[PDB]
């Protein structure tokens, strides 16, 4: 039996140690560039659960959904300012750390304030098992999307797909 909660927070910590594992490999290796596209491969998909299925059964909390939505627009635009540096610049991993600390202050600020749902949210452990299957099963659909994504067009057209 799995919920909606559970699916989140197992994919954060997909998300994070993906960031651990970037973070401890050389910078401008074949494992971290690896890795890095791993990382966005995730990141597209949890964003994309968020919006399209977790965030519209909070709706109720219309001042934190505003904020939730905020802070992933803070995440895409760090990392459209990341992607500006390439790893074998110089300033480039102050510009992985800003990224990484952005993406993780926010995931820490969604298992503050929207999990478990805020009280303004009526949902009950049936409804948020049927969302938990909706989203697990949504996630496997949008990895394949974001993977045919990066295969077939590469890097730039799944960041610009966020
Ligand atoms: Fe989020
Ligand atoms: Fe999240």
């Amino acid at each position: 039996m799995v919920n909606a909660y559970e699916v989140l927070k197992e994919h954060h910590v997909v998300i994070k140690g993906l960031g651990r594992k970037i973070s401890e490999a050389p910078v401008n290796s074949e494992e971290r560039h690896a890795l890095f596209d791993e990382l966005l491969i995730e990141l597209d998909i949890h964003f994309r659960i968020e919006d399209d299925l977790y965030y519209p059964a909070l709706s109720a909390a219309t001042k934190l959904i505003a904020v939730a939505h905020a802070e992933h627009r803070q995440v895409i635009d760090q990392l459209s300012v990341l992607l500006r540096t390439p790893q074998s610049e110089p300033g480039y991993e102050d510009e992985w750390n800003s990224f990484k600390t952005v993406l993780e202050a926010h995931a820490d600020e969604e298992e503050r304030d929207m999990i478990p749902a805020p009280p303004e949210v009526k949902i009950t452990d049936a409804e948020l098992e049927e969302l938990g299957e909706k989203m697990a099963a949504r996630m496997e659909q949008y990895r394949g999307s974001a993977l045919y994504k990066l295969r077939t067009k590469g890097r730039a057209a799944l960041v610009r797909s966020l």
